[PDB]
C-alpha cells in the first residue's frame, strides 16, 4: 500500500527534515538534528538519498581538521544505509556577508568569495558522488529600483557561471549545473525569477550543455503560473536537470508544504507529466515539516511527501491506461495536437485552397473541444470514483 | 509643458481609443470609430502613428474589393496626416474558430487557416512600412490538464514560427518578428506566460534572429513580476524589438490603464531604463478607455498616455544628472558591479588568498549598502521634491 | 453511482448553462438558449431548481404584455418539471446606464432607476417563490481614487438596501436578502469586496435581521482568502443565507470552472464545513462551462459539478466517521479547542497561579500539534487510498 | 523643507527600527538596540513616540525586580526627551509556546497563559499612558483544514476579547482595543485576515465600543485589496482607532517598507482621506530598515517615512484646493453622490414615473462620467507638474 523502495528515487534536503522551525516572527520549536541521525531515519523511511548545502554538513568557519571529522562521520552513514548523495549545492544567503547577493552582490570581493566558496564545495560534491549541482540566488536581487543594475548584474551572473563552467571542465568533472529560479523572498525580487528566465539566461552561457533547471512547485506557484506547464517547456528544451517537489498555497510567502498539499490537482498533473516523459533523476522534496510539529511529526510528513506521490502515479497511470480516457483523447483531437501542421511545406500550404479560400470556417468553429468531459475523467480518476 | 511630438516616437493602436467598451459583464458604452478618423485626432494629439490587427482595418470576411476600399481610404489618411505604421498584427482569437487557439490549436485545419491569415497580413503590413510583426497567442492555452499537450503544442508553435521566418526571407522582406507573453486570460493559463518563457523559446527557432520580444506593462505585472527587471533581461539579451505601455494595479484581470496609472514607481524605473540604454523603438500604448468614459475621455486618456511618459523621462533625467545621486550611486556601489569579478582569471581567483583564505567575512558583512537613502533620492526626484 | 436527485437541492443559474462565450477578446461560440429548454435539461440530469436574473428571463425593454407572455412560458415549465426557483436577482451591470454603478452610482438618477428596476423583480421573485434575493454589486466601485468617496458610496448603499428592506416589511414578503461580494473585475475595485466586508455593513443596516451573505468559492479566492475559513465566519455569525459553488485557480479573472475543478482540497473542505454544519440551503452553481464546449459539453460541465459535490460529500463522511481520523482529532485537541477557555471567569483566572506563575512554558511549547498526520489522513480519504 | 515636529504625530514601533535583520533564510545584519538609544534618536528625528510589545522592552522571562529596572530607565527617556507612549501591544508570536496561536490555540492552557500575559502588559500599558492596546493575531490561524475548527477557534477568540474587555472596564481603565489583521504569514491562513474579516467580528463581542481595527497597509494588500477602500469602510463605521503604514509590493511576503515605498498612489488616496477625513490618531510606522543597511541606513529609513507623509499631504491639500480640480469632482457628479438617493421616501419613489416609466436610459447611459480628466489632474497635483 503506497511503499516506497529506493528505486523510486526519492531524496532530501538535509535541511529540510532538519529545519528547526525559526521563521521571520518566531524561535525554533525543535532542536537541531545530526546529518547522521537524518541520514538513518530518510534511509527507514525507504529514501533514495540525501542532498546538502555545504554549511548543512560543515559548520561555518570549521577548520579543515574538523572539515575532515564531519566529512568522515557522513561518509560512513551513507556506506552503513546505502544512502546517496545526487545533488549538492552552496549555502550563499545565511551570512550577513551575502546580504546584497553572492554572485550579484554590489561588492566584487563578496563576489570573488562567493565564487571560492562555490567551488570548494564542487569538489566535495565530486567527492561524494553527487550528479546535479543546485544553484539558488536567494540573494541575488533588490528591494527598491536604482540598488541593482540588472544588466550588469546580469553580466556578474553570467561571469559567475561561465567561470565555475571552466573550472569543472578544466577539472574533468562529471557534473552538471542546474538553476533554481525564485521570483522573491527573501529579497523582494530576485533575478531569473521563474523556469522561463532562467532557461532564456542558460542560452547566452558559454557552455550551455552544462546547465539546465531545478524548478520547485512553490516557487512558479508564486508567480500565479502553471508548473505542469513550465516543466513541460524545460522537458521540450532538454533542460530538466533535477526537480524540488513541495506544495504550495497560492501567491504567498513560500510555504514549503509537504508534496500533495497545496495544489493538488496541479501535482496529479505534473505526476503524470513527469511518468509519461521518462524522467529519471531524482524526486527531491524541498519541504519544511510545520513548526507547529515535534519529531514524530516530522517523519510523519516526510513520509507522506513519497505516499502522495505514489499514490497520484497509480491514478495517473490508470487515467492514461483508461481505454474510455484514450477514446476522450482523440474525441478532443490530442492525437491531431500531435501532427505536423505544414509537412507539405510552405509552398504547398500558400497553394492549398482548403486551408483558406475553401476553409469553412463556420463548421470548424461549431465542432465542441469535448473538454469538460475529459476532464471530469481525470478528476474520476485522481478521486479513485472510477 | 509637456506636450509630445511626432520625434518622441508614441503610437497607438486602433484597438485602443477604438475600444467600445464590452466587458464580460456588459455591452458596449461608446460607438465604434472609423480607423480614419482615430488616425486624425491621434495626429491632432502628437501622436507618431498607429497599430492594427488585420480585422481591425479590414472587416473580417470582406471580398477582395472591399478590402481594396478600406486600405485606399486608410493610406489616404495616413499620407494627410503624415502617421507612419510601425507595427502590425494578426487577429488570432476573436473569431469562434480560434476557440482553442491559432497556431497550437488541437485541430490541424484550423492551425493552417491560421498561418494563411498570418501570411496574408505580413504582405499588407510591408506594404504600409511596418517594421515589426507582433504575434499575441492570446488563445494558445488550456482551462484544464488534459486538454493540452505542452509539449506537442510547442512543437506546433516552433512549427509556426519557423513558417512565418521562412516567408518572409523567401520574399526578402524587411520585417521582425516580437511575440507578446501573457500568463493568462482568456485562456486559464497561457503558453509563453512571460518574457522569459518567450526568450526561451526563441532560441529554439530555426532563425533566432529574427525574432524578439514585446513585453507589455501589465502583463508581467499579472504575475507579480518586476516589469523594469524583465525589461532589463529583454535588453540584454539583445531582444527588445517592441514594448506595450499601460497601467496594471496588481494580480487580477488585464486593466489595459492607461501609462502612468498602476504602479507609479515601476513606470518611472522603467522610462528610467529605456531612455537610459537608448531603446528607440516605438513607445506603443496598448491601453484601453475605461468604459465609463465618452469619446472626450478617451483622448484625454490617450493624452495622458504621452503627457506621464514625458513627465516620467524628465524626472528620471533629473535623477540621473544630481551629483548627489552620482555620489549616492557610488556609496551604493554601483560602480563596482559594472568591474568583472574576475577579469584575472580562474587561476588567478584560486590563488588570491585575499578571496577567501585571508578575507575578512565580518568586516565585509558590516559595511552598509546605503539603499534606503538612494532610494529616497529617486522618491524625491520623482515627487519634484527636489 | 453519485447521481443527484432533486433531494440534494443543486441549483444552476440560468446564466450558467445559459452563457454563449462571450469574453473579453471573442465572440459568443454558443447560440442563446431558451429558458424552458434549460429548465428541461437540467431537470433531466437531477437538478433541483433554477435561479434568474430580471433580465435572463424578460429581455430588457419588453413591454408588459411581452413580459407576461415569458413568466407564463416559463412557469408552465416550471410545473411540467417540478423545478423550483429558490432564488432570484437583478441585473445592475450589463446595460450601458450602470457602468457607474446601480446604487452608488454618481448619477442620481440612475440609482433611482436601479432602486426601481430591483423593486420590480422582487415583486416576480416573490410569485414564483423565491426565498432569498441576491444582490451582486458588480459595476459598484472604481477605477481610480478620486472618481468615488467611499464614504459616500456606503452611505448610499446603505441608503438602497434599508429601501428594500422597508419595501419587503411594508408588503409582507417573505423573502431575505443575500449580498455576494467580489473583489474586482469588472471594475478595477469593487465596494465589499469580500465575506467580511460585507458580513461587517450588514450590522449598519437598519433591519440587519433581513441581510446575509452569498459568498462565491471564486471571488474569495481572487483575493487569495481561504474559502472555508470565510463561510465559517459566516455561519457562525447566523449569515450564510445561500452560497455560490464553482472552480477558481488562484488569484486571476473570475473563471467561474464547475465545482471541483480549481482548487480541489479546499472543496473538501468546504463540502465537510457545509454537511458538519447541517447547511440546509440550496448548493447553487455559479459556473460558466467553457467556450471551447458545444451543447454537449455545457450538459456534461453541468453534471459535473453535482457529480463532485457528491464524491466530496461521501469522501468527507468516511473521514469524519474514521475511528482513526476521531482518534487522531484527540491527538491534535480539537476537543480542547471546543472547550471555554475560561468559564470560571476573569477573577479565577487572575488567581489561577498554574495559568502564569507556575505555568511550565517550555514543556507546552515541547507538545507536537499532530496536525501533519491529521492532515494525510484527511489526504488519504480525499484520494479514496484508505 | 518638509521636516517633521512632535505636532505631526508619527510614531514608531521599538520593533521597527530595532530589527536586527533576521529573515527566513539569513542571520542577522545589526546588532541590538537599546530601548533607551532608540527613544533618543527618533526624538532627534522628529517623532512624536514609540509603542511597544511587552517583549521589546522586557526580556521574556525576567524576574520582577529585573523588569521594574527596565521599565524605569525607559520611563527615564521618556521623560529627558518628551516621547509618548500611544501604543501598546503583546507578544503571542515569538516563543515556541504560541506555535498554534495564542487565543486560539488548541491547548486550552496555552490560551489562559495567553490572556493572562495580555492582561499584565495592559496595566503596564496604561501606567505609561497608551490610549490604544493592539493585538495582532499573528499565529491565530492553520496550514491545514482539519486542524482548526474555525467557529470554534473565533468563539474562543471572542471570550478572549470579552474577558480583555471585562478586565478593563472592571478596573477603569481609560484604554480601547484595536484589532490588527493580517491574512498570511506566519501561519498559512490567520483568522480575520482583513479588515472586514475583523469589523465585523467586533459587532459579535460583549462590549462592541471599546473595539475598532488596527489597519496595515501592506496587509490589506497581501490580498490584493484596495487599502483606501478598506479604511474609508473603517471609518465610516467609526472604527479606526489606530493605523499602521508603510509600503508593499503587492502580492508576495509582508515586505514592511518604509511609508511612500511600495503602491505610491494608493499612499497618496490614503493620505488624501485620512487628512481629510481628520484621523487625529497616530501616524504609526510599522516598517523594517531593509538588512542591506547599517545604523545609518536604518535612520535615514525611519525619516524617509515622515518625510513622505509629509510630502504626500502637501499634494493632497493641492490637489482639493485647486479650482480645476472642484470643478472636475463636479463634473463627475462626486456632489451628487453626496446627496441621498431618496430622501423623499419609499412611497415617492414608487410614484415618481421620472424614475422608471418615463426614465431615458439612453440618454443617462450617454454621459460621460469625465473619470479620466480626474485621474490624471491628481497625477499632475502627484507629480508636482501643475
Ligand atoms: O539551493 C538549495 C536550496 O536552498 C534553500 O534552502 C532554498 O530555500 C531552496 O529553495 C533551495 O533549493
Ligand atoms: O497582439 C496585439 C494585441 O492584441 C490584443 O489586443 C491584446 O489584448 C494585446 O495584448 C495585444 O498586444
Ligand atoms: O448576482 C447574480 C450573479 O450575477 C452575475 O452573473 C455574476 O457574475 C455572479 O457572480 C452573480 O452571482
Ligand atoms: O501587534 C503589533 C505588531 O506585531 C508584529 O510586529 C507584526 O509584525 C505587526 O504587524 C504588528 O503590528
Ligand atoms: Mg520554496
Ligand atoms: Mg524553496
Ligand atoms: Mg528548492
Ligand atoms: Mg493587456
Ligand atoms: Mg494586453
Ligand atoms: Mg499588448
Ligand atoms: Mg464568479
Ligand atoms: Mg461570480
Ligand atoms: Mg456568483
Ligand atoms: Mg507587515
Ligand atoms: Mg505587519
Ligand atoms: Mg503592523
Amino acid at each position: 500500500n503506497y511503499q516506497p523502495t529506493p528505486e523510486d528515487r526519492f531524496t532530501f534536503g538535509l535541511w529540510t527534515v532538519g529545519w528547526q522551525g525559526r521563521d521571520p516572527f518566531g524561535d525554533a520549536t525543535r532542536r537541531a538534528l545530526d546529518p547522521v541521525e537524518s541520514v538513518r531515519r530518510l534511509a527507514e523511511l525507504g529514501a533514495h538519498g540525501v542532498t546538502f548545502h555545504d554549511d548543512d554538513l560543515i559548520p561555518f568557519g570549521s577548520s579543515d581538521s574538523e572539515r575532515e571529522e564531519h566529512v568522515k562521520r557522513f561518509r560512513q552513514a551513507l556506506d552503513d544505509t546505502g544512502m546517496k548523495v545526487p545533488m549538492a549545492t552552496t549555502n550563499l544567503f545565511t551570512h550577513p556577508v551575502f546580504k546584497d547577493g553572492g554572485f550579484t552582490a554590489n561588492d566584487r570581493d563578496v563576489r570573488r568569495y562567493a565564487l571560492r566558496k562555490t567551488i570548494r564545495n564542487i569538489d566535495l560534491a565530486v567527492e561524494l558522488g553527487a550528479e546535479t549541482y543546485v544553484a539558488w540566488g536567494g540573494r541575488e536581487g533588490a528591494e527598491s529600483g536604482g540598488a541593482k543594475d540588472v544588466r550588469d548584474a546580469l553580466d556578474r551572473m553570467k561571469e559567475a557561471f561561465d567561470l565555475l563552467g571552466e573550472y569543472v571542465t578544466s577539472q574533468g568533472y562529471d557534473i552538471r549545473f542546474a538553476i533554481e529560479p525564485k521570483p522573491n523572498e527573501p529579497r523582494g525580487d530576485i533575478l531569473l525569477p521563474t523556469v522561463g528566465h532562467a532557461l532564456a539566461f542558460i542560452e547566452r552561457l558559454e557552455r550551455p550543455e552544462l546547465y539546465g533547471v531545478n524548478p520547485e512547485v512553490g516557487h512558479e506557484q508564486m508567480a500565479g503560473l502553471n508548473f505542469p506547464h513550465g516543466i513541460a517547456q524545460a522537458l521540450w528544451a532538454g533542460k530538466l536537470f533535477h526537480i524540488d517537489l513541495n506544495g504550495q498555497n497560492g501567491i504567498k510567502y513560500d510555504q514549503d508544504l509537504r508534496f500533495g498539499a497545496g495544489d493538488l490537482r496541479a501535482a496529479f498533473w505534473l505526476v503524470d507529466l513527469l511518468e509519461s516523459a521518462g524522467y529519471s533523476g531524482p524526486r527531491h522534496f524541498d519541504f519544511k515539516p510545520p513548526r507547529t510539529e515535534d519529531f514524530d511529526g516530522v517523519w510523519a510528513s516526510a513520509a507522506g511527501c513519497m505516499r502522495n506521490y505514489l499514490i497520484l502515479k497509480e491514478r495517473a497511470a490508470a487515467f492514461r491506461a483508461d481505454p474510455e480516457v484514450q477514446e476522450a483523447l482523440r474525441a478532443s483531437r490530442l492525437d491531431e495536437l500531435a501532427r505536423p501542421t505544414a509537412a507539405d511545406g510552405l509552398q504547398a500550404l500558400l497553394d492549398d485552397r482548403s486551408a483558406f479560400e475553401e476553409f469553412d470556417v463556420d463548421a470548424a468553429a461549431a465542432r465542441g473541444m469535448a473538454f469538460e468531459r475529459l476532464d471530469q475523467l481525470a478528476m474520476d480518476h485522481l478521486l479513485g470514483a472510477r
